[PDB]
Formats: structure tokens, C-alpha cells, sequence
């Protein structure tokens, strides 16, 4: 209903939001990892190391095994399990439940996380990217097709966790200033375009193609800011030189070390902002979200200061990851092939610079073929 919907996400900092769901009859409560960037709905049905609870099908007078094996690799960990429907409701969600398929998962490899309280994942994308293939008609589309919903959700993703997840609709009291749309490319991914790349307002100089080699996708269960080999260098090599004036180890650039600073006394603003120009609704227009040091340093877990370098290589493409959505409230906007961004409430504060959704700008295409 929309306030009842509001604060429906927690997580633990770095391991991924989730919301609430229940699945079979009777009702069986799990934490779902709600992700962007692919297209199973899944969940734990077997024990394991790091499930502190699962699925159950044999206690569901409503599970109907589609007597089918399902495998699906992401970038970091992977699962195989069985194919199955039952029912499933979202209880900070709409009123309505929907029967759906489902991926019991019973053997998986670097999935679940230690700690990260969730137990499953609601893959949000199109159906042309399911695992087995683009027959399994995937939560979101069932959603809409067995009711109501209109075709459409809403991310605001919260940093220094939580956030909330607005099936349905748009929550107008969760943003401010205006949403800007971009269009959704294709409907695999949630891809979309990046036309322009600022570091502090130098233009990497980049053949526009570059940035979406060989694509840009919008992911919310990724962590971090993925770029391009091409793009990443370039952008490292920025944020070094606008940083030199403090060591690091030339390790950290990669991912794999810390860095650290006495309580209250991080140096941001030797940070550069990092501008994305994304495309706009019309020709040859623009928008661009900022992003602040706050958002690509993610805090680690002594009582000091440290950070984490969440900007990384990728050879997939560009992904949009929790780095870049916590800033902004982000619509997907599936009805009108759509994602749109505004600034959050929940947006990082710093008393000089700001995370801003803006436009409009012009250019003179961009895409990968
Ligand atoms: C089946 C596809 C829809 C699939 N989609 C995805 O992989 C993207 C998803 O968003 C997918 C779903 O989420 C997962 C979370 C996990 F804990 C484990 C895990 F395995 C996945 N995410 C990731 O792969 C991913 C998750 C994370 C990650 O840390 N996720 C946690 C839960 C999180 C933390 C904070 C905020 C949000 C989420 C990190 C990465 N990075 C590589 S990183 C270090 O940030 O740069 C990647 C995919 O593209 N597979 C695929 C991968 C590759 C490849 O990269 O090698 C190649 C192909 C192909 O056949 O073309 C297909």
C-alpha cells in the first residue's frame, strides 16, 4: 500500500539488501536478496554452513515439482536445484500472492554469505536472461500477469543498512528534486547507456562505445561499480593522482586490502566525485548522476577508519552496482522501457559536495553491437 512498503530492506553493510517473503502454505518466512541483475527466483532448500533457515517443500500442500534441474553461474558464486511452483506472497509488500516458479536450491558454491541474513534471491530481470532459459517466466512477470501490480518498482538502496523496495508505483515522498529517465536499451539486463564519464569534471576522453563495452546494466545485487579494463584503468589512474598526497598500498586499488584513518578524520575531499552522463529521454539529451567518495570507499570492519576500494575491473561490461544506486532512488520502469533516478532522502551528506541527479545537457551511437 506504499507507507506499509517503505523501510522494507535490510542488510548487513557489504552482503547484499533483502526483503521479506513467504512461500508455500502454510506460510514459510525467508529473507530475499533482491537482485537486479538476474531473473531466478530462488531460494535455500537444504542446509548449510551459512543457512540459519529454508525452504521446505514436502511441509507445502501447495508445491507442484516441475521435475525439472536448473544451474545458474553469476560473476561471484553458484547454484544448481530443482524447478518447482508454489505460492508467494511479499508481506511489506502488495496484498496479493501469486503462484510462481521456484528454484530450490540444493547444492550451491560461494552463494551464501557468512552473516548476510538471507536465505534466497528475486532476480528482477527479464525473462530473456532465466536460467534454464526464457521459458521460466520469472517472479516479477507472474506478479504482474496474476493481478494487479502495475508494472513497475522502485529501489532506494541506504549506505552508512536499509532501504525499501516500492512494488508497483512510485513513492513520491522518497525522493526530491526530479526523476530522470534513461531508456532500458534491451530487455535482458537492465541495460541502459552511458554517454559521458567525469572524474571532478575531466572528460575521460573515452570513445563513447567504451563505456558500454560490451554493456552497461543497472545491478543491485552487485556491490560494487564495475568498469570496463579501458574505462577502469583510466578512472584509477585519476583518483590515484587527485589522492598521491597519501599512501596507499598498490593493492587497495585492487579490492583486495584496506586503507585506514583515525576515527572522524578521513580525508574526502582529495576523493574526486565521478560524474555518469547517462541517455536522456530525447535526442541528444543527457542527464548525469554524481558520485561521491562516501559511496566508492565502502566502510570495513580496534577503533579506526577503514575503507574499502569498491570500483572494479570488469570484461562484461559496465554494472551499476549498490555503489552507485545507494545515492539515488531508482525506477524501473518496465511498462514504459524506462529506469529512472532521483536523489534519495536517504542521500550521503557532507557539508561541500552532493551526490546529484541532474539535467538536462546535449550531445552530438554510444551502444555496443
Ligand atoms: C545468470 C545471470 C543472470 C547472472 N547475473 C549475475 O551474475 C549478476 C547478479 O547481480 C549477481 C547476483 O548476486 C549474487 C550474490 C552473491 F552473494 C553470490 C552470487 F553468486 C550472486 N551478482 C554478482 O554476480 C555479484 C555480486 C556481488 C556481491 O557482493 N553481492 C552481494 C550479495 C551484495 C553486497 C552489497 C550490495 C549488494 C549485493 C559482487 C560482484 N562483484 C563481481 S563485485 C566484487 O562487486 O565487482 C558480483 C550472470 O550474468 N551470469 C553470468 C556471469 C558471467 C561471468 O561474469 O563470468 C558470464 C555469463 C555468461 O554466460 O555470459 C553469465
Amino acid at each position: 500500500s506504499f507507507v506499509e512498503m517503505v523501510d522494507n530492506l535490510r542488510g548487513k553493510s557489504g552482503q547484499g539488501y533483502y526483503v521479506e517473503m513467504t512461500v508455500g502454505s502454510p506460510p514459510q518466512t525467508l529473507n530475499i536478496l533482491v537482485d537486479t541483475g538476474s531473473s531466478n527466483f530462488a531460494v535455500g532448500a537444504a542446509p548449510h554452513p551459512f543457512l540459519h533457515r529454508y525452504y521446505q517443500r514436502q511441509l507445502s500442500s501447495t508445491y507442484r515439482d516441475l521435475r525439472k534441474g536448473v544451474y545458474v553461474p553469476y560473476t561471484q558464486g553458484k547454484w544448481e536445484g530443482e524447478l518447482g511452483t508454489d505460492l508467494v506472497s511479499i508481506p511489506h509488500g502488495p496484498n496479493v500472492t501469486v503462484r510462481a516458479n521456484i528454484a530450490a536450491i540444493t547444492e550451491s558454491d560461494k552463494f551464501f554469505i557468512n552473516g548476510s541474513n538471507w536465505e534466497g534471491i528475486l532476480g528482477l530481470a527479464y525473462a530473456e536472461i532465466a536460467r534454464p532459459d526464457d521459458s521460466l517466466e520469472p517472479f516479477f512477470d507472474s506478479l504482474v500477469k496474476q493481478t494487479h501490480v502495475p508494472n513497475l518498482f522502485s529501489l532506494q538502496l541506504c549506505g552508512a543498512v536499509g532501504g525499501s523496495m516500492i512494488i508497483g508505483g512510485i513513492d513520491h515522498s522518497l525522493y526530491t528534486g526530479s526523476l530522470w529517465y534513461t531508456p532500458i536499451r534491451r530487455e535482458w539486463y537492465y541495460e541502459v547507456i552511458i554517454v559521458r564519464v567525469e572524474i571532478n569534471g575531466q572528460d575521460l576522453k573515452m570513445d563513447c562505445k567504451e563505456y558500454n563495452y560490451d554493456k552497461s546494466i543497472v545491478d543491485s545485487g552487485t556491490t560494487n561499480l564495475r568498469l570496463p579494463k579501458k574505462v577502469f584503468e583510466a578512472a584509477v589512474k585519476s583518483i590515484k593522482a587527485a589522492s598521491s598526497t597519501e599512501k596507499f598500498p598498490d593493492g587497495f586499488w585492487l579490492g583486495e586490502q584496506l586503507v585506514c584513518w583515525q576515527a572522524g578524520t578521513t580525508p574526502w575531499n582529495i576523493f574526486p566525485v565521478i560524474s555518469l552522463y547517462l541517455m536522456g529521454e530525447v535526442t541528444n539529451q543527457s542527464f548525469r548522476i554524481t558520485i561521491l567518495p562516501q559511496q566508492y570507499l565502502r566502510p570495513v570492519e580496534s577503533q579506526d577508519d577503514c575503507y574499502k576500494f569498491a570500483i572494479s575491473q570488469s570484461s562484461t561490461g559496465t554494472v551499476m552496482g549498490a555503489v552507485i544506486m545507494e545515492g539515488f532512488y531508482v525506477v524501473f520502469d518496465r511498462a514504459r522501457k524506462r529506469i529512472g533516478f532521483a536523489v534519495s532522502a536517504c542521500h550521503v551528506h557532507d557539508e561541500f559536495r552532493t551526490a546529484a541527479v541532474e539535467g538536462p545537457f546535449v550531445t552530438l551511437d554510444c551502444g555496443y553491437n
